[PDB]
């Protein structure tokens, strides 16, 4: 199903894009606050097929999909649009 590319972390893009990735490695970790995710020009972004493009968000926040793993949905908008996952 989908186009799932694999992607290891501190990951970044930037630039408007359309895009889908995967990972196995976010922080389940409450004290691992340095290890934290933010966007704010990206037009839509999603983990698991649910919106959190409008604030930052903490790995140790997000709960694991079925599988076991994170998959992350992004979307054009802006020819300066940046990203940053910890």
């Amino acid at each position: 199903s989908g186009e799932y590319t694999e992607i290891a972390l501190p990951f970044s893009y930037d630039g408007a894009g359309e895009y889908y990735w995967k990972t196995d490695q976010f922080s389940t970790d409450p004290n691992d606050w340095s290890r934290y995710v933010n966007s704010w020009n990206l037009d839509l972004l999603e983990i698991n097929g649910t919106d959190y493009t409008n604030v930052w968000v903490a790995q140790h926040q997000i709960p694991a999909a079925s599988d076991g793993y994170w998959y992350i949905h992004y979307k054009s908008g802006v020819s300066w649009g940046h990203v940053e996952i910890k």
